[PDB]
DNA sequence: CCGACGTCGCATCAGC
DNA sequence: GCTGATGCGA
DNA sequence: GTCGG
C-alpha cells in the first residue's frame, strides 16, 4: 500500500465500468493500471510519472493528478451520489448476482439487502446462497484458518482414496496472509486426458466433505468443478466461524502443471501470461500449452513436466507463486 | 488512427 | 430431450 | 482505456 489511494481509485473505477457501464474493456484497462501501479516501488508524484508505466495512458494520468491534488476524484464522487449506480454496484456484491441481474432488480425496485430478503423468490439457487451468507462472504480468511481448512480437506480426501492428491492453490499458494476463499486442485490417476477409468470422482470427495459437515452448501456442481460453502468446526461454547466460499477443481493428472499454474493465478497474472503466450505464438489454458499455426489454429499439446516448462516456452523467467500476485 | 486486449465450467434460458 | 447463446464465476 | 503496427 505505497500508492493504496491511487490503486483503490482505479479499482473503484474498474468495478464501476464492469457492474454499471457493462464495459469490460474499460474494466480490464483499469485493472491493469491498478496492477502495474501496485507493484511500482515508488510513491507516485504525478500523473506523468505514472504515465511512464505501461497501462497508464492519458486519461488515467489526468485522474491521478486530480486525486493527488485533492485526495479524491469528482467522477467517482458523482458515481457515489447516483442511486442507480450505487444500487447496482451494491447488488453485484451478492455472489451470483452480476451486472445484468443487478440492473434488472433495480429496474424492478429491488435495491437493498432488505429488498433481496423479501424477494428471495426471484433469486436462483446461487443468488439465494450468496444472500444467505452475504456478510460472511465479505470477510477475509486468516492464513491460520486456511491451514486448518487445508488439513481437513487433505485428510478427508485421503480417506476416500489414498491416490487422490489435493493441492490448495489461489492466493493461498501465492502466500497471502489472508484469502477471500479456498481453492482446491484435485487429481486422481484414474482421470487423465486419455480416459476416465472412474465416475463420480469429484462427487465422492464433495460427498465426504459434506458427510463430515465441512461443506455446507452447493453453488454449482459438475464433473470437474465444484463451487460451494464450507465452515470450520468450532469448540464448545465457542462462537461459530464464518461460512467460507470453497472451490474444487478436478484436473486430469497428466495435465497437473498447467492446472496448478492456472489455479494459482492470480487472475490478472493469468491474463497477462496468456496474452504474452499468444504473442510468442502459443495459447495456454488449464490443460495445456499449444503452438499456434500461421493461420491462428491451436496445434497439438506440448510436453510439460513442470510449471517452469510453461514459462520457458513463452520465454519468461520463472516466477515463484508469491510473485504472481498481479 | 483504430482494431485487438485469456480461457473455460456450470446454471439458465430460448429455440427446436 | 438437445444445442447454443448468455450470465456469472474460477 | 491503452497499446502497437
Ligand atoms: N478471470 C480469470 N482468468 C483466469 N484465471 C482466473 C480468473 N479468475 C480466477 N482465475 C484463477 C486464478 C486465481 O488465482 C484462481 C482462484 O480464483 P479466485 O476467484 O478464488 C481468486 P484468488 O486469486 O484465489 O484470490 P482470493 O481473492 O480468492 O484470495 O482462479
Ligand atoms: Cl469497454
Ligand atoms: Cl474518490
Ligand atoms: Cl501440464
Ligand atoms: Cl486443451
Ligand atoms: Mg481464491
Ligand atoms: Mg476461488
Ligand atoms: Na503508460
Ligand atoms: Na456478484
Amino acid at each position: 500500500t505505497l500508492n493504496g489511494g491511487i490503486t483503490d481509485m482505479l479499482t473503484e473505477l474498474a468495478n464501476f465500468e464492469k457492474n454499471v457501464s457493462q464495459a469490460i474493456h474499460k474494466y480490464n484497462a483499469y485493472r491493469k493500471a491498478a496492477s502495474v501501479i501496485a507493484k511500482y516501488p515508488h510513491k507516485i508524484k504525478s500523473g506523468a510519472e505514472a504515465k511512464k508505466l505501461p497501462g497508464v495512458g492519458t486519461k488515467i494520468a489526468e485522474k491521478i493528478d486530480e486525486f493527488l491534488a485533492t485526495g479524491k476524484l469528482r467522477k467517482l464522487e458523482k458515481i457515489r451520489q447516483d442511486d442507480t449506480s450505487s444500487s447496482i454496484n451494491f447488488l453485484t456484491r451478492v455472489s451470483g448476482i452480476g451486472p445484468s441481474a443487478a440492473r434488472k432488480f433495480v429496474d424492478e425496485g429491488i435495491k437493498t439487502l432488505e429488498d433481496l430478503r423479501k424477494n428471495e423468490d426471484k433469486l436462483n439457487h446461487h443468488q439465494r446462497i450468496g444472500l444467505k451468507y452475504f456478510g460472511d462472504f465479505e470477510k477475509r480468511i486468516p492464513r491460520e484458518e486456511m491451514l486448518q481448512m487445508q488439513d481437513i480437506v487433505l485428510n478427508e480426501v485421503k480417506k476416500v482414496d489414498s491416490e487422490y492428491i489435493a493441492t490448495v492453490c489461489g492466493s493461498f499458494r501465492r502466500g497471502a496472509e489472508s484469502s477471500g476463499d479456498m481453492d482446491v486442485l484435485l487429481t486422481h490417476p484414474s482421470f487423465t486426458s486419455e480416459s476416465t477409468k472412474q465416475p463420480k470422482l469429484l462427487h465422492q470427495v464433495v460427498e465426504q466433505l459434506q458427510k463430515v459437515h465441512f461443506i455446507t452448501d452447493t453453488l454449482s456442481k459438475g464433473e470437474t468443478k465444484f463451487m460451494g460453502v464450507c465452515q470450520l468446526p468450532s469448540k464448545n461454547d465457542e462462537k461459530e466461524y464464518p461460512h467460507r466460499r470453497i472451490d474444487i477443481r478436478l484436473i486430469p493428472k497428466d495435465q497437473y502443471y498447467c492446472g496448478v499454474l492456472y489455479f494459482t493465478g492470480s487472475d490478472i497474472f493469468n491474463k497477462n501470461m496468456r496474452a504474452h503466450a499468444l504473442e510468442k505464438g502459443f495459447t495456454i489454458n488449464e490443460y495445456t500449452i499449444r503452438p499456434l499455426g500461421v493461420t491462428g489454429v491451436a496445434g497439438e499439446p506440448l510436453p510439460v513436466d513442470s510449471e517452469k516448462d510453461i514459462f520457458d516456452y513463452i520465454q519468461w523467467k520463472y516466477r515463484e507463486p508469491k510473485d504472481r500476485s498481479e
